């Protein structure tokens, strides 16, 4: 049962909420922070963001030697374009959920791809910043 | 926020899980009513499961025709094909969520193209049973 | 020249209009009886409306016993995908006109495929609720 | 309430039915002009026909210093290749509806694709000549 | 070696033959039954016809609720686009053939996709109703 | 047998050849007149080039009034474009050779597509200005 | 008035069944085809050909066609997917004829998926193992 | 470098814009003839416009024949129809641009394909009417 | 100068032509491009060939090579639409060459639209029957080697 | 009016011209800087580079902390593959033109796609470098 | 243990390198290939086959595994793009193979982009001149069993 | 004959040895690597084999760059991820016009179609794949004896 869990957000999304409701990328990570520490039986959830590829991979490579046990997983525009972030946690072999904010399906049949959804252990999409929350429940009771 | 929910489970859903968790349709219907209940306040989950089409459009109807708020729906093989399901809440207008407790993105590409997808409001997919509890979650606090 | 027609309309036409006149399926449907009594040749127009598939092709497999020449048909969503009623109207040998009551060529592209409208005498869609008048002017006028 | 329609037919049209019923393309513009002239009011169709893309470009803009208040077309083959007579209904934003003799949706797979049909208020097709008439009361009832 | 076999005939197949030969549906369900009579094992075809997909996928489920150990199915346009009936068959596990009394592929494109082949354990498509004997047979014989 | 050919070109064709070798449009016209005439029974081709669409439909009308039984047609960029021209060769009923002085296959992908092609009794194409005298010959030859 | 001369015709690489799923060989096959005709007392006869070797093939339908041949049962195993010179020479002869897979290719990949003799073969039985061979050889013993 | 410039305007673009600011399509013309006027140079800027593909080809091989040696085009409709005109620009050998008064990537996907863009020299679009004037600024300046 | 020596191949099943849609036989129009050529009265001359099989067309291709042939009129039936192989053989001997269909192949089944040959091809006739084969062989004795 | 505008240049766009002519990107950086400086009004030219997707995204965030009102971007490749390019832009709220050099319509089919088209306010390309020049001038003249 | 015997497969056409872009040879590339196991000096052996038509290749790796031939190294030519029936009678007969192209095939046409060897191959070089069947037999001759 | 050659390896690959090794192996990145530059040495005539790995496109490209400037004749590369996804790694080895050969450790084919998709293929001058690790040293032969 996973006691390390990963949040990785990635390009843009420190924007949020800057332009819909005022909910940024810090309440997200804290929220999720707080989350795990409220189980008081050392969960933890460690989190990152960066509009790197590159970056993002080398923190998923960190991941590993960290022994992270689970990544719920925002990647953002990354989703439909990096085939190196699948690589990344296919490589390292940690299980992963995907999560979008917004209903990917509304928009441009582009985002519809996921290079992602065919190997996360889940996809959450539409559901809000709850999203990460559903996602981070799942994830502290996933057998290791 | 919404008060009346409707959880509808489509067809082949029945036979959960007779073959991979013996967890049964009516344990999802059972967690559901009760997920609502333990709300305290006038909160409601009714349950349905068909394995006709018609007869889920059917269903579809009479939950406008009783003030269903919201619905939260695994429509299973009916996802892949039924416009119908998809016009009878476009046209009741009650907001919906798509559930499927597998990863349907794991599976045959006929079964990535979803003709509920582009109009819910989410789609969480691979969360096994756990899905419906945060679908329902939702709902119950969605305004409307 | 026939004598017997049969209007028929799928799923969700039940909801006209509720949500964009306030024109009921039910108007539709005495709009049509009166025109084929309105003409004094002991023409006839039968109703149907049905959710389900099957039950829309059970009615054109009793259509052929009752003798209709004849069918006036909204398919509403099953026009994309049923080839169960395609095959029932091809099986019972009655022809037929494929109404819509709006522009389906506005819409979200999969609309724009039908299982009818190459086997329909003709297609009529968009012309609002008149489709259906200038549907029945038509096979009360097509020779047996 | 629209007073002034006009029909345009596209190419090929002036040649039914000389090959599948006597029906000339002169019949069904005379029955048209007739049609508005029985509805006693001062309505009015307008009648056109062209083997010219351009020329039918041409028509839809005069249609519009004109007063024309809809227009009901049979592109003929134009419907399937002409963007233009697209782009002409709605650079002058008469609305239209799109009427084919014949049902298109037998023939061949390019015959599927319009470039009216998303932009038109109706389309009528299979329903023979009749299919203009019908298109006729409809536009003569319209906004 | 398998006792109980169920054929299920889709929407429409009670149509036949009234329009290609005098063969009705009534006659291969019949046959059939004779069919596993005349082995004398006490193997035994139960028969299903209906328009309804929901009610096939509802006799799919009570198969197995009796021992049906095989599945001789010609779902007709259910075929096509009935994602549901493959889901029955392969959620309550048993083994199936696809039958086409006529030759599916001599017919228009759409007709060449199937949600059943992939995961039939044969189709047999064209063979007339013989078609259907074929398959119990082999049905007959599966482990 | 058909005595009345009519030889269409259409656009751009004018241009012939002054960019592979020197031969003009009025060269490839002059030898379709004389090829029919120099049969000495009254055979007939008569020509025509055009840039407009509309105007070639026109032409391959007044063919018909005018009893030709055969076209030798090279309608250069609206082969690829104009459903109008292939519903004129219909409508009319006129029987017609597709022709392409150069191999069009050699060329970029959208030119693979002809309107004209699976109507036309054949397509000559890459057989340099020879497709034309090839394309008559058989033409005058035809029922 | 019913068909006496039977050509069966199997492709490339059916020499090698079964020598890797059980040992039925390509010359059982054929020698059960030969009995089943002679097991009808009345003169039918089945004729045997394998090859890897496309015109080979070909050469066979010219030959079985001056031979009186009133039916092939053929199994072109690769050459299904690749030969349209094959299914030109049955249809250039004009033999009727029945298209045999031993096992079921709809279960392989996609390119298996597409015949260029299933839109001209009277039947194509495909899946039913062995016996397969055997009921094409009894429709055919009993052919116009 | 080039002295003589073709302005070029394919269907509809008359009614710019009668219906989205009071910029007409003469004024276009205009500012265009004045650019190439300040040079003093002795540059000169001809204009054409029309609704019928045949025409623009007609013009095109015109100003082959007067020695223009640019030519700056917005097709409109024509752009995503009309290989008659691409084959124009390319049997005359003019150089070109293509020109889009608003950007057509933002359009229904059919407008995203161009008969012309892919053998022009530069495709100018959505940059609003100064398309037209940086056009002919690199028009007057090419070798 | 111009090119004298022709092969004529012919493919799979055209050797059935027309026992099934006129009389007219394989032979009659192997037996008329020699003719032609004869009748030239300058030695040229027109070799002719058909096979059933691939790989015996792409031979008979490699020695035609060998034998200084310099054009080839080709109808690869059913190979047409198959075989790159075929292709690859006249690419690989460069000798140029002209597709010949008797009946207009754009009439049928959409996948006989495609060929390995007509984009290497000098030229393609296709439905001009059997004189097809006469006019890619006029074609081909007034080509320049 | 827009008073701020950035040119970002996108990977090996440093290596220009090192292999068609001498200009190099410092070359248009400051030809763009000086485009500005002479308007006389404190518009303001700011210019970036990189070869890393992440750091162009970088750049885009902090022109909007930086009040930038409009972008000239040439994202070389990265047009063809960087959906969080156009994220950055959508997100930031930011207007831009899309720059290329060379004409992509040229080239290979996947450099037709673009992921910034649809969303740019225009597209030049082909213009070579004046096509900065035109797209900054436009830049500065947006309200 | 090691794969002791190779079959070296060309198709059709490459009996005709280099005829036209540098003079090696089919019989070059067969030489080199027989000579690189004989070095080894351990009982390992190149067999050479060549041919033209499908059914031949087809019947070649047949005979192979009669042979018992552990591996094979095959640049099947044009047949790469259209024989189902080769990929078969490797996957029939179970042998393990390395598809090979003397050029780069994905600078060329986008048919040539499509193979039905490379899937089921163990590796696909193309490009590498003709050191590729040498690099092919190197690693062939390490191949545990 | 060439002199300087530049063996870039893109993302993941530094996890060779632990990642997906049923597909990939057991050899580490670093023993890749160290064979290669040795087998440089051992042509002994001043051939040189340089290394380098990174998991960020950009400085993948920089690289790239760097190498041109450094007068490296040839490229053997295996991009990873970005051979499917990467243009602006084929502009810059287009841009600096080094000859390269695309490596892929595992045979690509047998895998995803959006795998079978290369932006370096088309332009290299061999592509081999499936080799395993030897892929490396054919490309490096080929390289060591290029004009």
């Amino acid at each position: 049962l996973v006691k390390k869990v990963l949040l990785i957000n990635g390009p843009n999304l420190n924007l949020l909420g800057t332009r819909y409701g005022t909910t940024s990328l810090s309440d997200i990570e804290q929220a999720a922070i707080e989350q795990a520490k409220l189980k008081n039986n050392d969960s933890e959830v460690l989190v990152f963001q960066s509009n790197t590829e590159g970056f993002i991979i080398d923190r998923i490579h960190e991941a590993k030697r960290q022994g992270v046990g689970f990544v719920v997983i925002n990647a953002g525009a990354y989703t439909h374009t990096s085939v190196g972030i699948r690589d990344a946690l296919l490589g390292t072999a940690i299980p992963f959920i995907e999560v979008h904010i917004t209903n990917v399906h509304q928009r441009e049949p582009f985002r519809h791809q996921s290079y992602l959804s065919d190997k996360a252990v889940a996809v959450i999409c539409g559901l809000g910043v709850y999203g990460y929350t559903a996602a981070i429940e799942y994830a502290l009771n996933y057998q290791l």
